[PDB]
């Protein structure tokens, strides 16, 4: 049972925008609920040139919103301005793939594997309640904390009914260089289709924000993949890692590891990282935690 809660415009205090781009503009804000009184960080999402399509973003959240995952983004409610607007609690590290871009200098194997788990815990909780994201990539995951991560962006995102097994997808653009072949062929969409999405962006946290199939064009990537051929192995990785990403890129869907064995393993992994992951001066390295005392400087900084 899907509840909007509708915040008022009057209730948001100090917005400014963080970015723009293909999901639009999102803003930053502070959220004073009337009664309460108290200040909550929140990104606010719209997109600037429809009403409908931020709507169906809203529905399939709030259809999700029985059972509070932590490594997926709450809707707290929308707001109706000049645009109708998407409210969320802030990520104040922001995006996964530029937080690795700017921070590759002391992120060690742990946080990689650690994010790799979480990444996988929140899509199996999205493939429990039908939910085919459509559109997994490292632009899609948020940081709250450098050790806590969270799936955003359900623009393309569809609930499968109790019947339905796949999504068969009109004409409508989506990201080539994230998608399964088959979804590429015969705009088939499934939970093995996001678990190759999911192969993509865990290649794009072990190459610190590379960019897949660099310098090649969007349409020769199903004649690529039809070759036999896929992205690279990372300096970083051992073969063990690499090859989950390459059972991820399997032909046959379901072949494909699940996303709930895909946790064990990343799980397995974590708990001996450098032995699955080889970073230079991995024990020397740091990024700020809530334990740490002097947390609340990162927080305010970022
Ligand atoms: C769909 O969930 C949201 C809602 Cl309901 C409201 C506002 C933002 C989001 N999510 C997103 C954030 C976001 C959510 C929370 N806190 C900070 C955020 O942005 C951080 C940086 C700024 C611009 C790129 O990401 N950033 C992005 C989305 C998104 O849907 N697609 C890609 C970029
Ligand atoms: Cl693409």
């Amino acid at each position: 049972q899907a509840l909007l809660r509708i915040l008022k415009e009057t209730e948001f205090k100090k917005i400014k925008v963080l970015g723009s781009g293909a999901f639009g503009t999102v803003y930053k804000g502070l959220w004073i609920p009337e009664g309460e009184k108290v200040k909550i960080p929140v990104a606010i999402k719209e997109l600037r040139e429809a009403n409908k399509e931020i709507l169906d973003e809203a529905y399939v959240m709030a259809s999700v919103a029985s059972v509070d995952n932590p490594h997926v983004c709450r809707l707290l409610g929308i707001c109706l301005t000049s645009t109708v607007q998407l409210i969320t609690q802030l990520m104040p590290f922001g995006c996964l793939l530029d937080y690795v871009r700017e921070h590759k200098d002391n992120i060690g194997s742990q946080y990689l594997l650690n994010w790799c788990v979480q990444i996988a815990k929140g899509m199996n909780y999205l493939e429990d309640r039908r939910l085919v994201h459509r559109d997994l990539a490292a632009r899609n995951v948020l940081v709250k904390t450098p050790q806590h991560v969270k799936i955003t962006d359900f623009g393309l995102a569809k609930l499968l009914g109790a019947e339905e097994k796949e999504y068969h997808a009109e004409g409508g653009k989506v990201p080539i260089k994230w998608m399964a072949l088959e979804s590429i062929l015969h705009r088939i969409y499934t939970h093995q289709s996001d678990v190759w999405s999911y192969g993509v962006t865990v290649w794009e946290l072990m190459t610190f924000g590379s960019k897949p199939y660099d310098g090649i064009p969007a349409s020769e990537i199903s004649s690529i993949l039809e070759k036999g051929e896929r992205l690279p192995q990372p300096p970083i990785c051992t073969i063990d890692v690499y090859m989950i990403m390459r059972k991820c890129w399997m032909i046959d869907a379901d072949s494909r590891p699940k996303f709930r064995e895909l946790i064990i393993e990343f799980s397995k992994m974590a708990r001996d990282p450098q032995r699955y992951l080889v970073i230079q001066g991995d024990e020397r390295m740091h990024l700020p935690s809530p334990t740490d005392s002097n947390f609340y400087r990162a927080l305010m900084d970022e």
